[PDB]
């Protein structure tokens, strides 16, 4: 609930990130650091318990999907 470095996300689309083959290579309290063994991309989803819009997620999908 800040206005800086808000990478926090909570959405069903995070599950898609898992199903795409992204693996948690670095475990953190809230921030899940995912790496896909094919593309040089690192996706970090900090997942709290809260209804969060996909506004940041669709930005993640740019790195996670492309």
């Amino acid at each position: 609930d800040r206005t800086g470095s808000e990478l926090m996300n909570s959405s069903k689309l995070i599950r898609m990130l898992e199903e795409d083959g992204w693996r948690l290579v670095r475990v953190t309290g809230s921030a899940h650091h995912f790496k896909h063994p094919k593309k040089p991309g690192l996706v970090t989803v900090p997942h709290p318990k809260k209804d969060l819009p996909i506004g940041t997620v669709k930005s993640i999908q740019k790195s996670a999907g492309l």
